[PDB]
This record gives C-alpha cells, structure tokens and sequence, in this order.
C-alpha cells in the first residue's frame, strides 16, 4: 500500500481516488471505415477502470486529423454513439474517463486523408518517420509519412473550431475531461517546435508564436465547456519523434506553462521521455514548473511506482499516468497496492490486430 499513490485527488471537476493514472494509449483496433470505436475497446477500457483516471487513446478531432489507420475519432455520429457506450461502461464501474484529443498533423499519409490528399502541418516539411496503416488484410503495417502541406493562415481558425467542436462532442458522449494532445510531435507541437515551424506569420518564430496555436486552442475549449474540464499533454523537455524543443526550452516550458495557468485548466500533463532514450527531469526544473501551474501535474514516461511515490512526497507532481504497465495489468493499481508481481507484456500486439494482447490480460 504504498504511501501517497492510493489517495485520493480532486483533478478538475472530478475527484480521484487514487493517483495511478492510465496514460493515454493508442491501439489502432477501431473499426473502418468509420474510426468508430467497438465493444472491445469497451471491455478494455471498463477492464482498467479502477485507475484514478483513464486517459484514453489518442482520438480525431477531424477526419483530416487522422494519421493512423484504426485510431478513433470523435467527430462523427456513429463515434459519438459508441464513446458514449464505452463512456458509461466506465461509470458503471465507478471510474473516470477523459479523451486525448489529437490532430496528427505531418504525422499521417495521404492515403488516409480526406480526398486522398497530403497531411498538414506547419510548414511543408516530412516527419521522417512511420506511421501505421492497415494492409489489405488488416494488419498494421508501418509506411512512410507523407510530405505536408502548410497551413494557410486563413485555415487556422478552422483547426481551432474543430478542437473546440471535439470537445462539445466529448462532453456529449460522457467523458469526464479532455486531454489536449500538444505533444509528441504531433500538430500542436508541431507550432511549438522551432524544429518543425519555419512560418514567417504570427505562428512562428518566436515562442509566443509558437504557442499561439495552442493557446488559441485552450481558450476555445474552456469557454466552450469548462476550465476545469481541460487536461493538456505536452513534452516541451527532450526529442519526440524528430521534434525537439529548440535551443530554449526550459525558458520556453516555462512560458508555455505559466500562460496555461492563466486558463485555470484541470490539468498539466508531462511527457518526460520518448519510448528511446532520455535526459531525466532535474529537481530544479520541476520546481519551476511546480510553482508556475496550480492545478494537477501528471508526471509521466517510464515510471517506477517508488519514482512516483517520491515525486508525490516531494511535492513536485500529484500523480503518475502509467502506460504499458496499464496495457498489461487491467488492475494496476490493485496490484501496486498489493506490491504484487505484475503480467509480462507483449509489446507485439500494442498496436492492431483483436482481443489477444487487448483484453488478454488478467486481472487478480
Ligand atoms: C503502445 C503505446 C501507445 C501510446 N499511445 C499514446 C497516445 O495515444 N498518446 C500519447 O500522448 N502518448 C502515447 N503513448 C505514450 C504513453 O502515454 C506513455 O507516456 C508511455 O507509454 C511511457 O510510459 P510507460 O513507460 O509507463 O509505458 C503510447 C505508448 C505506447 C507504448
Ligand atoms: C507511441 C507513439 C508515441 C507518441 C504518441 O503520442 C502515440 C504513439 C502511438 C503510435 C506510435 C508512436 C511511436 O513512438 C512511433 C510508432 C511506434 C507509433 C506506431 C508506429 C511508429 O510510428 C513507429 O513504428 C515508427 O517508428
């Protein structure tokens, strides 16, 4: 029974008993055409529902969004029907559900955009990576990412109305919160990035600039619903998926961190590592960002239960988001709490394919 992981937390306008967060985890098993998700996702995620909070999967605000081949949306109808089913199965079992909100932006193939189109993104520069489409078969399969297009300037507001009108359609179908995914390389922290935005607008350039987009975003969210239903992710430390954080950025963090304070937001939640390598937080610098942000901060990126226990005893974050120790225990927290011995992962079947390596692994 730990110390401080099994207490509870008030997070926004929800309360969590316990500080063991599932972090938000794409499995590319929704059903297409459609990205709708399915009564598997259901059971997967009513499986985990004792977490303090279920961040759930990386979700489309658009299906211009999109950028891999099965990940959900939440713009269409039928999406919206089928998060509500999956929303409820969690309330059923006494939890809390938030949705990541995404939009890919460079990080996608035409093949799945709308028109057949090239992706977009802040300037017209490649990822230089590979995402996951579907062979004829199914199966994922990794391709490489399609050169974009940059933005017009006049194309902007219309990326913000569709955040904002996923999150008119998050609270519809349910959930909770919402996290907004401004990190990983994906669109918002491809404005972020001095790395990835070469625009010569308002958009870029300078780090106000570069956070323009974003924060344009949070405005339009907490005034379409509440401040206190607004999660965001970002990972300003580090390298994601070929996007850094420029020559700046701790300074540019923190810049980034005290104007989302402003907002009043549910939540701040950091990515601190890649799956690869990665320079570990300094004390001082989450100091920095304890003092700038009065909300929860959700600390996250290969953590060990006794990490989180003492970041939390120290003050610095309030809770840990797990992500593929969640993808292999459905009751985490009730084995931390036990200090049992968790179930093996099988990192094979992480993205694509059905219930095997889904909803596969056993509970206590
Ligand atoms: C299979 C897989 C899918 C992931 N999907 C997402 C996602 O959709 N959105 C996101 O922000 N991060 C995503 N991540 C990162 C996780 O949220 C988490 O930060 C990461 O797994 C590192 O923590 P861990 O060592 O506890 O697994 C993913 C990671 C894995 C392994
Ligand atoms: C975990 C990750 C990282 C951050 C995030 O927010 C969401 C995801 C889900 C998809 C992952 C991605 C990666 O880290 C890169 C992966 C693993 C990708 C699927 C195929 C992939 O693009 C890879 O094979 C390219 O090398």
């Amino acid at each position: 029974s730990a110390e401080k992981l099994f207490t509870p937390l008030k997070v926004g306008a929800v309360t969590a008993p316990n500080r063991v967060f599932m972090a938000p985890l794409t499995r590319l098993r929704s059903i297409e055409p459609g990205d709708i998700p399915t009564p598997l996702m259901g059971e997967y995620y009513r499986q985990r529902a004792s977490a303090g909070l279920i961040i759930s999967e990386a979700t489309q605000i658009s299906a211009q969004a999109k950028g891999y081949a099965g990940a959900p949306g939440l713009h269409s109808p039928e999406q919206i029907a089928a998060w509500k089913k999956i929303t409820a199965g969690v309330h059923a079992e006494d939890g809390r559900i938030a949705v990541q909100l995404w939009h890919t932006g460079r990080i996608s193939h035409s093949s799945i955009q709308p028109g057949g189109q090239a992706p977009v993104s802040a300037s017209a520069l490649n990822a230089n990576t590979r995402t996951s489409l579907r062979d004829e078969n199914g199966n994922a399969i990794r391709v490489d990412t399609t050169t974009p297009r940059a933005l017009e300037l006049d194309e902007i507001p219309g990326i913000v109305n569709d955040f904002r009108q996923a999150v008119a359609n998050a609270r519809e179908a349910g959930f909770d919160l919402v996290e907004l995914h401004s990190a990983h390389g994906y669109l918002l922290h491809q404005f972020l990035s001095p790395s990835s935005n070469q625009r010569t607008d308002q958009y870029g350039g300078s780090v106000e600039n570069r956070a323009r987009l974003v924060l344009e975003v949070v405005d339009a969210v907490c005034n379409e619903w509440s401040a206190d239903r607004i999660g965001i992710r970002v990972s300003p430390i580090g390298t994601f998926q070929n996007v850094d954080n420029g020559p700046n950025e701790e300074a540019d963090a923190l810049y980034l961190i005290e104007e989302l304070a402003k907002r009043g937001i549910a939540y701040l939640h950091m990515s601190e590592t890649d799956l690869a390598g990665g320079k570990p937080y300094s004390e001082a610098f989450r100091q920095k960002v304890r003092e700038r942000f009065h909300g929860v901060i959700i600390g996250a990126g290969a953590y060990t239960a006794e990490k989180a226990e003492d970041l939390i005893g120290k003050g610095l974050i309030d809770a840990v988001a797990f992500g593929r120790d969640y993808i292999a225990n459905p009751d985490l927290v009730a084995r931390l709490q036990k200090k049992a011995e968790l179930n093996p992962q099988r990192p094979e079947s992480f993205y694509g394919g059905g219930a095997e390596g889904y909803t596969d692994y056993p509970s206590l």
